């Protein structure tokens, strides 16, 4: 009922939609995630993931964050999370329904003490990201908070980049600064360096945001910089200081994360390059 209507495309009959309230699968700022039921175009049972919008209450701030995310509808890759649509009832607010992730995000799968993952199987999952970011790059779409975190796995152990467009929101509270004034959510210990300076986001920054992600994956989980705190973030990386190496990280590994966070945004290595290198390193050993 608000200018631009073409949301037609995307919408889900709520008779066709089955949301199961009791089975709470993740918790954000603006609503839960519940496990859900949809019936398909062609008539078949699907499992999907209903996300809420139920905390944002204003018809000018749901226009606003609608309009934002629905671009995601137009991109398709097999390493970024799709849409399947949205279901819009006259109880509230827009529900968003997404594929159903088998094993949830990237960051607890591998902190899981009963997985075994392979030193090929991390070094797989970060190749899937680069690849998934490198058509977000493309598509000029710059993504704001790369991490392990933010990337679902599938049951076919495929990697989606997620939290993005209808789907962006604070999963873990715990990382995000809330600043005065502009209200932003600053996930403080994975930003780039001008970043943390300037609160301006670019591709080059995500890269930088990846090379972390890297970390994460070679760690099976570590939190970042655990003996700096927030404050001291911004002088201990304008001192050249880094991450360590991982023990059981392949040095060319870490000549990548390296790269990615070169002072200079410029000098550092786009998503094109970063999908050929890790693959060559995926490839041999
Ligand atoms: O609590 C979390 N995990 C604790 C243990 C996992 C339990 N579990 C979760 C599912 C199945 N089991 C699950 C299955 N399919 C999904 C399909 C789409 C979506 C979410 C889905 C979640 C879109 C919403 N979205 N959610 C996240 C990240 C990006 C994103 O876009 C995100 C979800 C959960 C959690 C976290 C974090 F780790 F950060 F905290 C983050």
């Amino acid at each position: 009922p608000e200018l631009v209507q073409a949301v037609q495309h995307v919408v889900i009959g709520p008779s066709s939609l089955i949301v199961h309230f009791n089975e709470v699968i993740g918790r954000g700022h603006f609503g839960c995630v519940y496990h859900g039921t949809l019936l398909d175009n062609d008539g078949k049972k699907i499992h999907c993931a209903v996300k809420s919008l139920n905390r944002i209450t204003d018809i000018g701030e749901v226009s606003q964050f609608l309009t934002e995310g629905i671009i995601m509808k137009d991109f398709s890759h097999p390493n970024v999370l799709s849409l399947l649509g949205i279901c819009l009832r006259s109880e509230g607010s827009p529900l968003v329904v997404l594929p159903y992730m088998k094993h949830g995000d990237l960051r607890n799968f591998i902190r899981n003490e009963t997985h075994n993952p392979t030193v090929k199987d991390l070094i797989g999952f970060g190749l899937q990201v680069a690849k998934g970011m490198k058509y977000l790059a493309s598509k000029k779409f710059v993504h704001r908070d790369l991490a392990a975190r933010n990337c679902m796995l599938d049951e076919k152990f495929t990697v989606k980049v997620a939290d993005f467009g209808l789907a962006r929101d604070m999963y873990d509270k715990e990382y995000y600064s809330v600043h005065n004034k502009t209200g932003a959510k600053l996930p403080v210990k994975w930003m780039a360096l001008e970043s943390l300076q300037t609160q301006k986001f670019t591709t080059k920054s995500d890269v930088w945001s990846f090379g972390v992600l890297l970390w994460e994956l070679m760690t099976r989980g570590a939190p970042p910089y655990p003996d700096v705190n927030t404050f001291d973030i911004t002088v201990y990386l304008l001192q050249g200081r880094r991450l360590l190496q991982p023990e059981y990280c392949p040095d060319p590994l870490y000549e990548v994360m390296l790269k990615c966070w070169h002072p200079k945004a410029e000098m550092r290595p786009s998503f094109s390059e970063l999908v050929s290198r890790i693959s060559a390193i995926f490839s041999t050993f």
